[PDB]
């Protein structure tokens, strides 16, 4: 059976909010190692890859594998009834018809309990191979959110060009051409504002801004976002929820 | 004639906002004792009962009975032009065609004056008899607002079960079953957060969440809300605006 | 060629936001003295008159006259990508196809650059003669915003009556009659709250509230607003962005 406690419901609330606009029906794959999610968005363009590792929970138990077929709009209805600082416990039996969710107030000793009906969802689960990326940009998540948000108003597409010195986001639109250039930047007393760029080779590729804006709905999960460009494989946009757990989005560059 | 001063327009603004989504056309019944309102909602399901007692005003005058036939969307248009800390004065002559409203700024000596046209509205005014309730729950208004709001997303109905120890809100929905359980709770240094439950006998009854959400639009009038359950008479949900005045909502439980 | 730096993008952002709901297609007339705008609203009722004088920029260069034909919804798309505290530089060559806009971050050394495509817009540029106004009311911009906003909910029209003592805004609506009366008011320790009224002769005239609400979208440009009434010429509603620069709106009173 499954039994998993988060100290703050916050983490799960943020996770689901970061996925639900891309994916409606998906499985949460529970086992020894934690709770994973792997699903394409509804248009079958982007791949969503979540791993909530056992260390993120406190405590965590999952004896046998359990696939929790969940509608995310249904789960969002439940999770909105959890406050961010509620102690959250997930429970599910072997061959579950429901996922049991318990939210416990910190002070006033309110206890909320929901039995969310599960459904039969077919898994796809593509193989995510190991990869050495051409360029990796680490920057504040709010800045990447603003960039994609600003350019989206102007264009459907953004060219991302990585160099040793910096990274340039470029687009052409009906109103004109635009670009936003960031270069490596370090603040001793505000290291959270740092922009760090590691380059093994030049990479200049074009991506859907609409998908990038949706990826930036994970901005609440982490202060920093890792943008990983490759000339061979899809872009990886990574939010590390903790030392262990991550929410990842994969997006292929646009090819004629 | 009528002449009634509130120190802060706030009280009246909050009152009307707490009623206008339920009732459009209603009478304000003015006399010696203050200003009352008694009207069913537009679907004729819930009863709204307001009493602004003479002690709430400063000063208060009403020589003879005057029924002020008012459209609440029209009055809302006027009251939005009063700031919360405006000194508010209501005036009306015998056999009035208009209600006169005067809002006086605290500092900058702005004076606003409106003559709201009255209309012919037929009164119903049901007899509200005296009643010994099976269970009375006193809790913070924000908590009851959150509860009803959260469950509304999931269900049209909520079962409220009162015991000595606690109170359970339960519902069944398309997405599953849910419940929120509160028990008696007292904080010495934050007594405003206290949950107090007085029970003469067990009561478990089902009510419309949509009506309860609308009742919770009075949450600004008082930090505390009194929920009064009976096996004989409709539920009473009470907001005490001051020691004297109250806004009350009555709702019959659902019966097959 | 044109080259003009603002210390804070804020000024330009606020300016364009204050005009775009009235005017879509307009010219920015650049020369020695600064950057001007003069255009009627889309219904050809109100006249918009902006002057950003050379002293407002730091530094400013414009060798020859350049008319920058701009769509304001297109420019708004660009300016939303400038943060309020960005150093903003406008550039344009002689016979320009584009306006070049550069936004430079204060700390993290982000640089944004846009080439906004210009268009062929015919100028009207009416003669704005010099005028001695019957009454001039100087008051806080937020108060005028609130007044027009409040009365708009009730009426399409507002009568503005100026006297030595004070100014009265009056309207008749379907819900009734309303008025807001301000008188001369001075606070030694909060002079920004002051209401000052200078009268050479009585003036009582009626104006469109819808136009006045739109004029109040310039409220962010200045803490104080100057309302200038005349029995001969259109009302002038003036926002002084700095000692030099201004955004002005002209509106003729309603005549049968």
């Amino acid at each position: 059976m499954l039994e998993a406690r988060l100290e703050q419901a916050s983490i799960l609330k943020k996770v689901v909010d970061a996925i639900k606009d891309l994916v409606q029906d998906c499985n949460f794959d529970c086992n020894d190692s934690g709770i994973a999610l792997q699903a394409m968005d509804n248009s079958h363009v982007a791949l969503v890859s979540m791993m909530l590792k056992t260390e993120t929970f406190s405590p965590f138990r999952c004896d046998r594998n359990i696939a929790l077929g969940v509608n995310l709009t249904s789960l969002t209805k439940v999770l909105r009834a959890a406050q961010n600082e509620d102690i959250l416990t997930l429970k599910a039996e072997d061959a579950p018809d429901v996922l049991n969710l318990v939210f416990e107030s910190s002070e006033n000793d309110r206890i909320s309990e929901y039995d969310l009906k599960l459904m039969d969802i077919d898994q796809e689960h593509l193989g995510i191979p190991d990869t050495e990326y051409a360029a990796t940009i680490s920057m504040p998540s709010s800045e990447f959110k603003r960039i994609t948000t600003d350019l989206m108003a102007m264009s459907e597409s953004v060219n991302i060009e990585a160099s040793k010195d910096g990274v340039k986001f470029s687009c052409q639109g009906d109103i004109g051409n635009g670009s936003i250039t960031l270069r490596q930047h370090t603040n001793v007393d505000k290291p959270s504002e740092n922009i760090e760029i590691e380059l093994s080779e030049p990479v200049s590729l074009t991506f859907s801004l609409k998908y990038l804006v949706n990826f930036c709905k994970a901005s609440a999960l982490s202060s920093t976002v890792k943008i990983c460009l490759s000339n061979e494989v899809p872009l990886l946009v990574e939010y590390n929820i903790s030392a262990s757990s991550y929410l990842r989005f994969y997006l292929a560059p646009k090819i004629g």
